[PDB]
């Protein structure tokens, strides 16, 4: 009996828990209450196989009975549409067909919090529905966020209520909270579906050798067999969380954090601290923990993989593991190097291998390997450079309007919800990486890119409208970030009609944050590049400033919604004599 064998790993709390979740993160659609009876119910079952594992159906798999609880309310096709086709499979093809169905977009309402008052109320009346409803609008939202994860982000949700809620000044201490929670989550969600990206996209290779990079950049005092063997452990964690195993993620991914704890002294100095926090906590702070000391004792690569007259030899001995020492002992000494960089010198010396090591003279043939690491290496370095240098003219907003035009024209067909929000993602690598020195910029900036391109990969799959996003999407995994780098200004693209439909601003805009207004004026710049692209340049620049002032006086005009109307007639008027 598995049912039984996670309910007491886990305990009565995160198991009721993470079965929300996963109901969340299949039916999308669904009402909280009807997710909590469906929990409820199962979470009793549950306890009856904890007390007789070899009652009814305790022997089932986990997803066969959670597969029936949830076509219960799933199968009525009249408002849930095409998942009913789901709950006619049996499993395991129930679970394949909830797993590619999975909404990365869904038309769910914006969540607009009410007042401090109004929620920390409700915080205190009843604090376990409270927290059911955070996990749950969450995860239908976030179909794939890392789900043990999701469980450490209700604690601190809970904690920041507890602590704020009994404050002199209650929103002072809560929206701070409430919003550093807010971007991180969506970090961590983002990151997860990167994770989840390769393993379904690229397969288990594609992760466990992203696995062998990042650890050994992380873990570098650790010896390989060591690296390999925690490889092993997060694969099989990341894979069941993305297959929607989530109470064997779960289970599992506590298990690991043990076992780290547990060989410290043989994995990281730096996790001391991190092994002292409770369950959630410690899990937490164990994979985003900061990278240990090199040892300054250390050789050449050069040696043992290009030099030695045994490479080809070691290679096709063992093809993979010979391949994960290289890119462990080249990971492990450059911390200053990105995780797709790593990977993409460990391909280049995997196909100099593959065609030296069948090659007459071999050792002649590879000699040169590191010559080919070079431009890889310095391609990165430079646009890290040149982003960070014009981030530092512009700021934020303005780097991002740039990267906005910037990618509007290299891929026009893409909807402009994804484009401003993608190039926003995007442009906010400047305030995360650009303050680091060059030794730490490149993992910093790369690998978010890398992530955030991963959105718009997936933001496209759905309903996809441009060849070459589906192409940079689908070609590599580790080639994206440059992929699209390369990417010009596609000049078969036909610009879009016109329209005042998607230009002329209300007064409501005037009641929008900060952020929202900065969207309005944002989402209007895709459109007009997708409208006049060609040599327009610095005059959206000056189109975009005449927004600014158009919209601070109009909000200050004392207006009937005219002076966002005779301007915005008049605005339009001077952007189309060009
Ligand atoms: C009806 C009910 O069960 C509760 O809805 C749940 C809830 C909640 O779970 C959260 C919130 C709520 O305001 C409410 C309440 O809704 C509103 C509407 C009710 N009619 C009533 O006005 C009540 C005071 O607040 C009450 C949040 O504001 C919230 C903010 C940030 C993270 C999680 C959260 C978060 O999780
Ligand atoms: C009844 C119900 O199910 C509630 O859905 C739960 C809920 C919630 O779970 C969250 C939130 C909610 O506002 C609400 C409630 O707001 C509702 C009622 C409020 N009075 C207000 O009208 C809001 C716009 O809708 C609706 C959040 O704002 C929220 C913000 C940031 C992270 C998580 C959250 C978050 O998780």
């Amino acid at each position: 009996s598995e049912v039984a064998h996670r309910f007491k790993d886990l305990g009565e709390e995160n198991f009721k828990a993470l079965v929300l979740i996963a109901f969340a993160q299949y039916l999308q659609q669904c009402p909280f209450e009807d997710h909590v009876k469906l929990v409820n119910e199962v979470t009793e079952f549950a306890k009856t196989c904890v007390a007789d594992e070899s009652a009814e159906n305790c022997d089932k798999s986990l997803h066969t009975l959670f597969g029936d609880k949830l076509c219960t309310v799933a199968t009525l096709r009249e408002t849930y549409g095409e998942m009913a086709d789901c709950c006619a499979k049996q499993e395991p093809e129930r679970n394949e067909c909830f797993l590619q169905h999975k909404d990365d977009n869904p038309n769910l309402p914006r969540l607009v919090r009410p007042e401090v008052d109004v929620m920390c109320t409700a915080f205190h009346d009843n604090e376990e529905t409270f927290l059911k409803k955070y996990l749950y609008e969450i995860a239908r939202r976030h179909p794939y966020f890392y789900a043990p994860e999701l469980l450490f982000f209700a604690k601190r949700y809970k904690a920041a209520f507890t602590e704020c809620c009994q404050a002199a000044d209650k929103a002072a201490c809560l929206l701070p909270k409430l919003d550093e929670l807010r971007d991180e989550g969506k970090a961590s969600s983002a990151k997860q579906r990167l994770k989840c990206a390769s393993l379904q996209k690229f397969g288990e290779r594609a992760f466990k050798a992203w696995a062998v990079a990042r650890l050994s950049q992380r873990f570098p005092k650790a010896e390989f067999a060591e690296v390999s063997k925690l490889v092993t452990d997060l694969t099989k964690v990341h894979t069941e969380c993305c297959h929607g195993d989530l109470l064997e993620c779960a289970d599992d991914r506590a298990d690991l954090a043990k076992y780290i704890c547990e060989n410290q002294d043989s994995i990281s100095s730096k996790l001391k601290e991190c092994c002292e926090k409770p369950l959630l906590e410690k899990s937490h702070c164990i994979a985003e923990v900061e990278n240990d000391e090199m040892p300054a004792d250390l050789p050449s690569l050069a040696a043992d993989f290009v030099e030695s007259k045994d490479v080809c030899k070691n290679y096709a001995e063992a093809k993979d593991v010979f391949l994960g020492m290289f890119l462990y002992e080249y990971a492990r000494r450059h911390p200053d190097y990105s995780v797709v960089l790593l990977l993409r010198l460990a391909k280049t010396y995997e196909t100099t291998l593959e065609k030296c090591c069948a090659a007459a003279d071999p050792h002649e043939c590879y000699a040169k390997v590191f010559d080919e690491f070079k431009p890889l290496v310095e391609e990165p370095q430079n646009l890290i450079k040149q982003n960070c240098e014009l981030f530092e003219q512009l700021g934020e907003y303005k780097f991002q309007n740039a990267l906005l035009v910037r990618y509007t024209k290299k891929v026009p067909q893409v909807s402009t919800p994804t484009l401003v929000e993608v190039s926003r993602n995007l442009g906010k690598v400047g305030s995360k990486c650009c303050k680091h020195p060059e030794a730490k910029r490149m993992p910093c900036a790369e690998d978010y890119l890398s992530v955030v391109l991963n959105q718009l990969c997936v933001l496209h799959e759905k309903t996809p409208v441009s060849d070459r996003v589906t192409k940079c999407c689908t070609e590599s995994l580790v080639n994206r970030r440059p992929c699209f780098s390369a990417l010009e200004v596609d000049e078969t693209y036909v610009p879009k009609e016109f329209n005042a439909e998607t230009f002329t601003f209300h007064a409501d805009i005037c009641t929008l944050s900060e952020k929202e207004r900065q969207i309005k004026k944002q989402t209007a710049l895709v459109e007009l590049v997708k409208h006049k692209p060609k040599a327009t340049k610095e005059q959206l620049k000056a189109v975009m400033d005449d927004f600014a002032a158009f919209v601070e006086k109009c909000c200050k005009a004392d207006d009937k919604e005219t002076c966002f109307a005779e301007e915005g007639k008049k605005l339009v008027a001077a952007s189309q004599a060009a």
